[PDB]
């Protein structure tokens, strides 16, 4: 119902490689949950979107962010972000599907290194 839940765990894994993002939504919600049990300093999760053009210079500048998500701030590559969590944690992001209009969006963990395998699309459906 205009929201969608992602796992990641201790094994720098997210449970999917695809979240379908409906243009019929005013707001669309993502909420990112961490089900291992090591914490955001060695084996921290967020969710992260831009565009897959924009992604790794994303992924560069969030190296110098760390007490900011990894994520630096007033990005205008970043549509949305969760908050980094680690082990039982979850964090939440809500976005307008309008932003994702005009261009190929990926979602990807900015924890130094994860990158890497802790990416995806982001699909606008029906
Ligand atoms: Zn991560």
């Amino acid at each position: 119902n205009c929201a969608a839940t992602v796992e990641s765990n201790d094994n720098m894994q997210f449970n999917t490689k695809d979240i379908q993002v409906s243009k019929a939504c005013k707001e669309f919600t993502i909420t990112l949950k961490h089900t291992g049990t090591q914490p955001k300093a060695s084996m921290g999760h967020n969710l992260v979107i831009a565009k897959a053009e924009d992604m790794d210079g994303v992924f560069k500048d969030g190296v110098g962010a760390a007490d900011t998500d990894y994520v630096k701030p007033d990005d205008a590559r970043v549509v949305a972000h969760t908050k980094l969590i680690g082990g039982g944690e979850e964090s939440s992001l809500t976005l307008d599907p309008a932003k994702l209009a005009d261009g190929d969006y990926k979602f990807a963990c900015t924890f130094p290194g994860h990158g890497a395998l802790m990416n995806g699309k982001v699909t606008l459906v029906d």
